[PDB]
């Protein structure tokens, strides 16, 4: 009736994987497959998150708007502006060590920033930023899930972003879209962003939906962003459109019915900053990106021993010495693996210095909350990671 | 104030990718990176979808239940049973050629099946199956998105599954969870399934939510499935729990409050079939899997020229000759690439023989609908793919 | 005048090799680069040397010739016949373990053979064979120096071959030509032999010069052998010509002046044996090659524990199980490396069981002489290598 | 009796090589395996030969000695000095294109030099140098046969070196020893030289034998050179000893019987030049090596279009731009392969511009003789290779 077996037995009745194939078929026995330093950029991922604050003026602008509709327009413009720096940025930020931290104080911009690499398996980065004029709280946690297949590498920054406007007693939450790096095998590396972003005003019911459109057939929808701002009863109040690599516009639904085409009567929500001319000769950094890993004058007395400005492999790549930056990275990672074994032979879990596990008080999703008192600078009992 | 440049220029001011690194650093210039045949299994992905019909008795059982609650219990058991065959199945089914088809008629099981490889970039497989006693319609489309990173390969079978119970004038829709293949680099290849499945009864409002739990820390939640069946007003009517590698149980919410632990008063929704003893020596096939690629007596007169039973590379691997199966696969793929160029130089799009693009009439999601009249067997104007 | 420096410093002022390039540029860190078992053949190199005895009838023929001229004709035919088995033999014999031995007794052919793997760094194989009728002694040592570049792999069997004709009180010495394996990268693997061989009769002054011609432009000289036999005063007495893959002819210098063209009046010195029809399905073995690794009935009681008939990885490949033959080879080599470390931590040199270092008593070249008393079979104090 | 077959058929009855294994087992299909530019040095092999003239003062010294014994002492010192520059030189000179040339005129040293890359398959470099005071002719041809196995790469500079002392009407011929580059896989790259060199005075019968000793067990014979100068009747007249990385001494055989130990009464034949302090930061070049690829002021009017000072890939590496030097090398080689195809489709052989095939008039060995009239600079009808 129906056959019960295959004509011949399996060609190889052995447990075979990649490492087994390389050992038996070719002569290569492998001991480690890691990320070569060439694909990196002189930048910690903790500092990559700090680039969200480049457009902090949109938070200042949202904090001084009277009504919730105009605040969401600036909150949506800020969330879109946070991903704009990825354009032509094909270098991968360094995977930060467990216990790594980064602080940034900018009096001229009205915020102080603190981030900590809170986990390694999986890599989790918790960040907190508060306004220096009692205006906003900006915090969250990022698990960057990298996925690769074909010609492209997807990077999904999983985690909840939280923006708390103090002077209005409200909070916004959303998630960043997926970043895609094409032509990683052959061709010119180029960046794309797609996904759906939903910003929720947790005391007014306002919700802003943003569709980062993937480039369709032949790429006619490249970088296009289209969305809307609805109220609590799903009534659309505002139409949003543009490109995250250029500008973001807004218009009322009445005029909506009546190479970004710009409808008359629309108002600008955000426009991308022009990059400095030395950007391409600088890993495509922005002006705000170069200031991130700068060791300020007299900063040796205030920084904790876990600030990535002290990290040598990033500093070595920044100075152009790949030879020792590759060896320092290998030295730092072996020390991190070595420190893990000792923490396992004594059955002791790793302690986070500045953030603690908890639930986001607006969505219930597990999050990494800021514990406070980082800037009183009690920097004993810190990890020795460098 | 803040520095405006990096101390040294970029180490390499050249557009570098993987192919460039291999060419300049090592001596290897590459022309093609494809999937080696060793990781494959003597099975088309069109036939991999046909394994959903192994537990068609659960559809027969659901079709003869009077009330919608008991039908959803068998529909949920059927959807869970469709993924059960993945256990210890670490071989990859062949990527079917554009225009490839597969039919399966089983009078003893009460269904006839037809699938067609409707696209190649991206790979899309449309399938349709109807009951031989005017009882059920089972169709859908699958885009298997493979994603790899670290030690594991994720496979997300994107697409909407549709089950139409004719004698009850209702339809169910859901999506299959993500399959994960661990230890693809080194170690023992093993399978896991996680995600959230939602089955929707489109005329009663009944919704069954199923959580394929990922194995947590140390793997205490391995293969566990937990869910519930709620009515139109989100009132939970039934509690579901078990393992997709063993059995699936059900219980009412009253007794719920009052190594699968089995609560007294629960009833079995589904139990996995035992595999034949020659399974491990058979690419871990089930009894239903071996019958898929069998060329029946006299089948040469009814099959179309695009049925994967006629496909030579699968047949060569099935007979144990990797040498010609690898060459036949390379021959078939070059012919498919060659056929694409001619279709491009004449500016002619590819025509699908048995399925057509459309919208699913229950969710509005773009789908691939069955056009009918496959089994009248008018097999001229078919593609020449072998 | 003349510049004293280069315009720019070195691109990389680091000590870089192959292992460093793979680690820094690609993600691969290597721990071992060895010979994959696919290129091997079910045959120890100790048994590869035993194939010299396939044409022992030419030694029997030389031993029963009255005059030294006709004996050199058969000694030259024997030396040429020893390399004839390489034709279409592109599999590499197993690198024998330190202390490995191989014996072959053939009463029907009139010789008993013994070989021992006397060194590993470098690999040296010493062999001795004596006639069972007090007629000849045949011994020597082989260091196979493998050299690779481009498309081909050269194999130079360094070492002095010694043939002692007892009933004539004379000895012959010579060296085998270089074997070349073409198209090891891409194309069809094929064998070639080139070099100059000089056979010296140590009590008559007779010298036979043989030129294994390399295939010239377009390969018109493929496999051609041309030489002569001169007396003590360099007077040429005999002309030799033919192909080592077919036949070897001889003619006097008078008729020489007056697709092997065969001059009338020439006489055949040697003709190659026809291979059995199952040769190509047998790693291109000869009939004499298959009998080498055969475990005779009752041979378990006479063999030493170091005879490669007991070697499991060769036996596993011979039975068609590459899976365990590759693992047994890896197991045997680790044990050999492990045994070397213990011999180093106790500052003890390795002892050879059956051969001892010495000088060849006919050329003064360092050689490996046979110590005798192998066939009294005192097989305690043998190495444990398997 | 003796078995006639193997228990199981061959594991793979397919023609398999390296390229086939990589394609079937791994996913890599290769199209070209070449030498990566990292292992190179800013230096053509034609210029590598010119470094023989660094110690031309030893030829001047030999030309002004009255007796043949003292001339051979300086000829032997010159031949040893020609290989001394290899110490710590682990970079490979560029493989020169077919038709490439290099000239060097040094009035202050008393010679003009000309070399031409006379072949490509195999690579052959013919060089000629004559004294500017009618004193010496120095010419020859070099086929550098590179052979690799294990941890080391051997380089045998095959070819006959010829030194003609005009004012004494005699000629010397010899061959350079084999160069070995250890630890090319892992470890520190270091250089060794071994072999036997025989210098023959073709009108006096004087012969100087030089043994470049390979480093023995633990390397106690590293770089040691030991030899002697015998007359026509093999009577040893002079004893030579030292290291080719330091100094070379000489002593009469009487005092010979009666960390280089220096016997009292010995006289210095040659001492190595000290390298400039910037040598290690200069690919370990000597002072004479940097002047080789220098484009002199006004040299644009006298050089032929085939002088490697005009070669761009060497110039690009010399300026520190590996990016375009690798692309220029790939561009130059494709043009050379392209030029070969056209020369084949018209059935036209390649013409050598300045050297012609012939026999060395002192040994009869096939050589490449200098045709003269290079320095009349009739540089039309030259190849277009750049
Ligand atoms: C343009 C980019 C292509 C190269 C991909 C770049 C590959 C990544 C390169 C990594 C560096 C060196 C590789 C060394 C690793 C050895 C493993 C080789 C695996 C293979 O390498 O990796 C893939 C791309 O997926 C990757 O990520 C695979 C990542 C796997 C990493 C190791 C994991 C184990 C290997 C396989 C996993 C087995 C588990 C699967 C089980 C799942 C079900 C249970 C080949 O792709 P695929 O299977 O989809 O093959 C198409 C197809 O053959 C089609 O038919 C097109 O045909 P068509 O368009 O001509 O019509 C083609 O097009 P094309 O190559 O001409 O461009 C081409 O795309
Ligand atoms: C157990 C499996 C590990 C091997 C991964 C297996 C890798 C796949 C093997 C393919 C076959 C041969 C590879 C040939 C291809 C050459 C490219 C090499 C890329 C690399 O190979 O691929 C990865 C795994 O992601 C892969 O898929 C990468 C796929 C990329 C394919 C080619 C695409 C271009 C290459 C990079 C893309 C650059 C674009 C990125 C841009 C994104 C932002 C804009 C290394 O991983 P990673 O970056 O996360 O490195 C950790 C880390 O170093 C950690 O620190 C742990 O440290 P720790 O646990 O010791 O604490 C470690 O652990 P471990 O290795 O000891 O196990 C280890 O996991
Ligand atoms: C047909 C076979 C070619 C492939 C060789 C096959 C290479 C072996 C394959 C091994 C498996 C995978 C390789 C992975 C190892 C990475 C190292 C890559 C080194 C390279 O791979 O290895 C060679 C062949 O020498 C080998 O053995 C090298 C063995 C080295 C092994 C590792 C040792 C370190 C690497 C270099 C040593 C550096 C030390 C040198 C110092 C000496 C002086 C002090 C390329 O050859 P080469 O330098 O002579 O390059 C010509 C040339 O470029 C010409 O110009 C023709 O040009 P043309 O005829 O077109 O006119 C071309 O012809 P073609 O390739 O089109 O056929 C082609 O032959
Ligand atoms: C230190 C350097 C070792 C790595 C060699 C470096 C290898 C070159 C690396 C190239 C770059 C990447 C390789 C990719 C190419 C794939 C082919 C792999 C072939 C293999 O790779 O290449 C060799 C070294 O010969 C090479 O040149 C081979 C060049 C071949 C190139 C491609 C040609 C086809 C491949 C094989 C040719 C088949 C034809 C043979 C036929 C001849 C007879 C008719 C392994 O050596 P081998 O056979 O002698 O193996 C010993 C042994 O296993 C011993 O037993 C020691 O044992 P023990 O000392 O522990 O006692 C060990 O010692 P160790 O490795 O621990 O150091 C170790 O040396």
């Amino acid at each position: 009736k129906h056959r019960t077996s295959l004509p011949a037995p399996m060609f190889s009745r052995s447990d075979f994987s990649v490492w087994t194939i390389l050992k038996k078929c070719v002569g290569l026995e492998l001991s480690k497959i890691t990320m070569p330093i060439a694909f990196n950029e002189p930048l910690s991922f903790l500092q990559r998150i700090t680039e969200y604050m480049e457009h902090v003026y949109l938070i200042h602008r949202a904090s001084c708007q009277p009504q919730p509709l105009e605040r969401m327009q600036s909150v949506a413009a800020f969330a879109v502006s946070a991903v704009a720096s990825q354009w032509e940025r094909t270098g991968k930020p360094f995977n930060p060590l467990l216990g790594e931290t980064y602080e940034l104080i900018r009096e001229d911009l009205g915020f102080r920033f603190i981030s900590e690499q809170v986990s390694h398996h999986p890599p989790i980065s918790a960040f907190h930023s508060e306004g220096l004029n009692h205006d906003f709280l900006f915090h969250g946690s990022i698990y960057p899930k990298l996925k690769f297949w074909g010609k492209s590498v997807e990077a999904e920054p999983r985690g909840t972003i939280t923006l708390e406007l103090l002077k209005h007693n409200e909070a916004y939450t959303w998630t960043n879209p997926t970043c895609c790096v094409h032509n990683v095998i052959i061709g010119k590396l180029w960046i794309e962003q797609y996904g759906t972003v939903e910003i929720l005003n947790h005391r007014t019911g306002h919700k802003c939906v943003l569709h980062f459109k993937p480039c369709g057939l032949f790429g006619k929808e490249l970088h296009k962003v289209e969305g809307h701002i609805q109220d609590k009863n799903k009534k659309k109040l505002f139409m949003i459109y543009g490109k995250w690599t250029e500008c973001l516009w807004g218009i009322d639904p009445v005029s909506y019915e009546s190479t970004v085409q710009v409808i008359p009567g629309s108002k600008l929500l955000w426009r991308i900053n022009t990059r400095p001319p030395n950007s391409a000769q600088m890993y495509n950094f922005t002006s705000f990106t170069v200031s991130l890993n700068e060791l300020e004058t007299g900063m040796e007395k205030t920084l904790p021993p876990t600030d990535c400005r002290l990290r040598p492999d990033i500093r070595g790549m920044e100075n152009g010495n790949m030879d020792l930056a590759s060896q320092e990275k290998e030295r730092l990672e072996e020390k991190q693996r070595e420190a893990r074994r000792e923490r396992a032979k004594e059955e002791a879990e790793w302690q986070t210095r500045w953030f603690y596990p908890g639930n986001n008080p607006y969505t219930g999703t597990p999050d990494w909350l800021y514990a406070g008192d980082y800037f009183e600078r009690n920097f004993s009992d810190c990890p020795d990671i460098y």
